DNA sequence: ATCTGTACATGTACAGAT
DNA sequence: ATCTGTACATGTACAGAT
DNA sequence: ATCTGTACATGTACAGAT
DNA sequence: ATCTGTACATGTACAGAT
């Protein structure tokens, strides 16, 4: 039943090949153009495709163009925890996010203009968004969200001190090492000079290193169903989102965040046995429903930032989604059979 | 259970002793390391790498023996395996002073290393420290220190190579079911080391850096022995086995062919065979130590203990240790086992 | 003025001491 | 159970070199 | 600084065995 | 139906060459 839904959601090797061939061509060319400002940006592949939790089709790719910036001093934007002003080549741009993003965007647009071999344009800017989004066609439509990121090597900002609570799951050495990696700021505004913390590199490591046992999902270990539960939850939200515009405030990052909390609460690999796929997916739904009822879903890395605060999503939107989730749950998920 | 807990208490190093030992050792090592740079010496660029029992937290009784590698990156090198041994190699291509004819001479390089070290120790006035008489074929320059208490420091010259590990290790390090494939792949991306062992130009592979990572990352669960996880008894078993051999070795010269590396190697195989943290529960310390002894005994009787990293190299071959020596040790181990380990009460 | 090899500054796991 | 010394990895300041 | 070569993890596809 | 073995595909870290 759920195994059959997963088969439908499984990407095809043929489609992966053709999509990657084109995406890589464009990304490689844009990256080269950035190397003569922005000289020295490096590529960092992130999100669902590179975490192996993309579903249905290879039609959405996420790439960070990270740029190492020396001595930078952060000031937290009021008490938000996730948003910062940045202070001290890039003198052209207090470091303005929208100004930097504009130049980044312009360069990208100029280079896409010179691309004749592939059918590719740049999507109209969504205000406040950090992304420069490319729309490709080898007939099939493919999105590429290209994210400018500042890389900083200092200690992570104080607001994350008590975040990433993996100690009982992945452990203290993993946590200490992860927090020795750089941190990232992307120009998602809150206004025009604000940046937002990104942990896409950390999320990627976790997705690919997700077990309490080192062998989880390896050739000489036991398969778990952690990723399959993530896929099913993503698909449920995607399907619901297609039908009801009441759910515009919700995104896949809410699901990702929720499952991180679940994986922390249930650290044992044996609590995610493939044979218990139903129970596992069900307990995930129950957890997400408690998050909705209590209007509380803390950022996994920034515990004081509630993604489900009133200020961000209306009670009515949360109650709408609850009713819709409870319905699918108690009727054998008819929405999975939809197209 | 509790008898063995009491032995471990005795074996536990004291923080006072650790402090005083480390203070002195670090002073000497730092000074020797600086001498290798600050002068236009062939060893310019050596880096320090702390290895062995003290740095793995399995040193027992006293902080009286420290192991330190002075590693030197050597680019374009071609290795030739010395007669299918698997562990021994000739090296070919600053260091031209030792490059006796395409071949990089181990003993020549070790001699110069040794001379420099001797000269620098001679200039040390703060501390009571001399250089021990060279043991032929040994790779070590050994320092003997006294803040009254006697402390050995074995300083090992090592060539660092960043290429893939030699073919003879391909099927070694069988940690797939225990620490897993990602850990193994990453470990094998680290450099490999050659220490100075026809004979005078041969070098031997070293995996001290890999052994160190394993000792400190020894569980199938990432939380093994961490503040938010469960204690295992893997290291405690290693200490007990080390102590049994150490005690036996100080009494009987019949056991001169044996060393702590045999015990370390044996326990690596045991940890591979019994990968689950639950097979090394603290409450089962006795059973765990017992099964280790039984395994070591089988190795001795069948004359077979494969190097953990170089499977075709048998540390217990006839060619290396007489059957007599192995039978002597078997009898001695079986005796202690079946009489409540009287040798643990000694001293 | 700028760059750099060396030493120090900071954080934390591990294990011993209390 | 909490506190504390050592080791070790990574960042960063800087007298000496360029 | 950039580019490639190598090795192997994480996938998908499918047949034969269980 | 599930598991196991092989083949085929992509991603990615890092060394050595340029
Ligand atoms: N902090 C933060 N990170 C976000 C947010 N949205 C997206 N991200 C990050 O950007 C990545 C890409 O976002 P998306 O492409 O929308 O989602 P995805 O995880 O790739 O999954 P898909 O919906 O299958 O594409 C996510 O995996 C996160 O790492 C957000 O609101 N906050
Ligand atoms: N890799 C990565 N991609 C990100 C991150 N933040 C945002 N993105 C990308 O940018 C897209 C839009 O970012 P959002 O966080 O949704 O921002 P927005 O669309 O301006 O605002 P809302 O969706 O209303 O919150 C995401 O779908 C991702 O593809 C991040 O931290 N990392
Ligand atoms: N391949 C190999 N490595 C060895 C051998 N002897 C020692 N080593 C390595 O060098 C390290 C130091 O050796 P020792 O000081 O004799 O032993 P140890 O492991 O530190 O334990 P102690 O007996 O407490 O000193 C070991 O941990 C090994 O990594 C040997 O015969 N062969
Ligand atoms: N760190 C480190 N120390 C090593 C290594 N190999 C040897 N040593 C040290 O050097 C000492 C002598 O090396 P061995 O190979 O044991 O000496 P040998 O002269 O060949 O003979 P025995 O000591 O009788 O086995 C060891 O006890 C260690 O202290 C190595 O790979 N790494
Ligand atoms: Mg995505
Ligand atoms: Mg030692
Ligand atoms: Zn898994
Ligand atoms: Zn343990």
């Amino acid at each position: 039943k759920l195994k059959k839904v997963l088969d439908k959601l499984r990407l095809k090797r043929k489609d992966i090949s053709e999509a990657a061939e084109t995406v890589n061509k464009v990304v490689e060319r844009l990256l080269r153009r950035m190397q003569k400002e922005f000289k020295g940006v490096e590529q960092l592949n992130t999100g669902s495709y590179y975490e192996h939790v993309k579903i249905s089709a290879p039609n959405q790719f996420n790439v960070m163009f990270k740029l190492e910036v020396p001595r930078i001093e952060l000031q937290e934007y009021y008490e938000t925890g996730a948003f910062y002003l940045v202070k001290f080549p890039l003198s052209h741009f207090v470091l303005s996010a929208t100004k930097m993003l504009s130049k980044f965007r312009k360069i990208i647009k100029e280079e896409v203009k010179e691309i004749k071999d592939i059918d590719v344009s740049v999507e109209k800017e969504k205000p406040g968004s950090p992304a420069v989004t490319l729309l490709i066609r080898n007939p099939e439509e493919i999105s590429v969200d290209i994210i400018l990121a500042l890389e900083s090597k200092g200690s992570w900002p104080i607001s994350t001190k008590e975040g990433l609570p993996i100690q009982g799951w992945l452990g203290t050495k993993v946590r200490t090492n992860l927090r020795r990696e750089p941190f990232y700021l992307v120009p998602k505004n809150a206004q025009g000079e604000t940046w937002r913390l990104s942990f896409s590199h950390t999320e990627k490591y976790i997705l690919n290193n997700h077990g309490i046992e080192k062998t989880c999902c390896e050739s000489s270990g036991a398969k778990c169903c952690r990723k399959e539960c993530l896929k099913l939850m993503k698909y449920l939200l995607e399907q619901l989102k297609k039908e009801f515009q009441e759910l515009d405030a919700f995104c896949s990052y809410h699901v990702k965040t929720a499952i991180f909390h679940m994986w922390t609460q249930d650290p044992q690999d044996s609590q995610w046995d493939p044979r218990n796929l139903s129970s596992c997916f069900d307990k995930l739904l129950a957890f997400f429903l408690e998050c909705l009822r209590t209007e509380k879903l803390d950022h996994y890395f920034i515990p004081k930032f509630n993604l489900f605060s009133q200020e961000l999503i209306d009670r009515k939107s949360k109650e709408f989604l609850s009713k819709k989730i409870e319905y699918e749950r108690n009727n054998g998920f008819p929405i999975f059979d939809k197209l």
